[PDB]
């Protein structure tokens, strides 16, 4: 069975954000490293300040949350398939119980994906704190001698778009903790 | 139910759109930064010249707009295809209801489509105030000494599309408007 | 209805301008502007000199030409499929006055493709007089001092898909024409 | 009615010139203009040395080769699945006049297309005599003070390649004539 | 037949590492070899210091696991494929031999696919010993005088990535033991 | 009819060539020209010596004997279709004398492709004695003054793809062989 409550807005949500996400990785962030400069003569300055300042580009990070809220369902899609072939197999009380265990299968696949979802939020919280990308970045990594000024290629849109998929992780994360209630007060309602 | 004088010109009009999209996304826009020069020795004037001037290209703008568009379409098939399946599962007073319920899903995303488009243009209008773009810009972010003339790659041809996107976003606004007018116009024969 | 003399050869002329443009696009006309060069020291002088010979790229116009040729056919399709729509709801007179109402449409449409491929033929007569592009162009456009010479990537081959596309277009424009004349007797033959 | 003498080979004939043409065009011949250097200083002189040495590339005239011939085959199509629909409306003497007219249309495509054939081989002679590429190239066109040498990307791929996609348009030429007086010999058995 | 403790967790979690490589392999390693700079004015320093720090990319090893471990399954639904082939021109004892031979290659291909997977991990630890990239590397490879730094494009997110794909390719070696494991309980189990 | 011996394992193997080529061309032969260097100031020197040390590229190599190998599957697939489409005009003895002219076509074609197979290998060991590539290269063509040293890209990561490469090559060769004896061996079986 299913809610439409959660799972509607739970997969539209899910494909505006893949949508978001394609536009954004192929155009936006595609220039990130190549337009990364540094005002310094001293070769490999710009490579090792690069690395200091995005350990892991923000695109990369949402493709991977996506693509780790997204296992749970193919889990319990093959689960259900396999279970389906053992179905026809059968046709070629014991149904109920398959259906008792399908239920908290999904129940903890939603909970995973809740999870998941949270720690990739505070993920990119430790390691980009401000939201807002900045224009000039001060670096003092081995080679660069003291300190040299590096720009970054496209603050304002990669701003931009960095609080659009924030937004719509936290709108993802308040949905599922609203579709686990309503899924509890429904096996509530119904003893 | 569907209407003629909506339904299919806003369908062929987005369409239209969604092809001038990526005629110009692909080509036009493709080298808006890396052709973008200034007049100067100053290493990162560029980037930070190109960030000032074009906070967020007139691509990625517009196709968020279409996605933004798009999204109550999405919403309300899945809300009816999950109607639907509820339907199939009652057949393995009540319909007139959820009609009824449909009808009003229906008119909200329609004007949630229509508030979407007024938005976008309106942030069009305050981040681009002319629909022409310049050959040269003047430049006094930091670090750029003193003002640096700056060019745009293709001022001529984003013109062009811009205005060719402009007109189309503003007839589908008229078209929206329309639409709901004569909803309530068809309301009000019903009764 | 359909008419072998014009559906069938306008539609097999269309494809064939897809396939010429798809061809072209994507490596004749790729290189238009980084290949560009001007004889001059002056920052800026090649991005606005190629802004000034080449307002809008010729793949383009060809693209949007292609689009507002399509556009009614697309209209016209969506219109019959909801009329079809419409008579599957009433099997859940008229039809020769639905007949009737569909045939004008159809004229129309194919009227309004005429003047699209008339106005896209002119407008490239307007920016681009001569069929053959030149190798060589003199720019005196600010900031360039005085007049430069400018070299164009690929004339001679630029040339002959420009031939291409437009003997393709006047022979559309021709065999809609004659279509549009054979409609005419056609309708006169019925009474 | 096909012929299993002509048709299947000119058909996987056709396929495998097609695949060559994407192998090539993709990578051997998509650097031919940006690795194109000569032995000078004059700005200009490689584009336009490269334009008189190259007035279209090799890959463009294949596929517009490929393109001329496939249109037949298109036209023949569309006006038989015109031919089919007229048939389905009947249905909700005649007929053999329908085919015998059908024949001479085909006749006329396959001898439409070995003219095609014909003429893009006649074309690629006047153009390029020599089947092979050379390393090394003399120019004198203006800019170019006096002769500067310029040199070719690839010239040994290009030249394998040139011999294939020859070779493949020859024997598709030779077996058009064979199916030709294979279908004149099969009209007179029929008499 | 299948068992959902191997079956389903393997497939989900090729698919993700399928979709991760997809993610790593465009982006991560794209700029491998064109950012890798040395601090040298010897020419040929970067390729040979290059090659000789990365004999193999990482995405290409990855790849080269991903198709060896698939070629099983490959080779055993084409095994199967031809069977049902054959069993449908029978149709137009036995049956349980074909079934027993099927079983004991299936186990084989199994075991093939540990085996693989081993060996490729092997070969991973064997190259790169260290699961996690470096910044700087230093080189003394002829012709590069004395030794010389060089730099890595992406040492952190690389280093994200491997981790990411080498705890997947153990868990999936984990559950391939286990499944080998409960295949032979299960056959102990039938008699 | 079709043997699993043969069959199977052939389109298997054959597959995996494909995938291997399509992991290789892409990002491992890429840059194997725009990478190419030679230590020398010499104009020009640079891609006459990538044209005599690699006259044709690898990937492109096995792209052709790909199409090659696969061109005598698709007559035999075409000319069976062709087949079909007779014997269901003849349904709106002979039988086995269509089964018989089929089973020497296919025999050929298997000898077409152990033919193109051998032949292949052998313009590879023509053109490539070695089987691994080397890092540095010493070129006299001119206009290269005296002998200058040229490095290649990716020496290590080609070699271990040609040997795969290679390995299946000669693998799909002893399949071949043992496919036609062991027809041999049936036919005779049969008598």
């Amino acid at each position: 069975h299913s809610t439409a409550i959660g799972g509607v807005w739970l997969s539209v949500i899910f494909i505006f954000r893949i949508m978001v996400l394609v536009v954004a990785a192929e155009s936006v962030w595609g220039d990130e490293k190549s337009s990364f400069i540094c005002n310094t003569l001293q070769p490999g300055c710009n490579s090792v300040c690069y690395d200091q300042f995005f350990p892991i580009s923000h695109v990369r990070l949402w493709s991977l949350q996506l693509i780790l809220v997204s296992t749970p369902a193919l889990l319990v899609a093959m689960h259900v398939a396999h279970q389906q072939h053992i179905e026809k197999k059968m046709l070629r009380r014991h149904k109920v119980h398959i259906s008792g265990t399908l239920w908290w299968t999904y129940v903890i696949s939603v909970v995973f994906r809740l999870l998941f979802e949270a720690v990739f939020m505070y993920v990119f919280y430790l390691l980009y704190p401000g939201y807002a990308m900045v224009r000039l970045v001060k670096c003092d990594v081995y080679p660069c001698p003291n300190t040299v000024d590096c720009f970054v290629s496209r603050p304002t849109e990669k701003t931009v778009f960095t609080v659009f998929m924030l937004a719509a992780s936290g709108i993802c994360i308040i949905l599922n903790v609203a579709e686990v209630v309503y899924l509890i007060i429904r096996a509530c309602a119904r003893r």
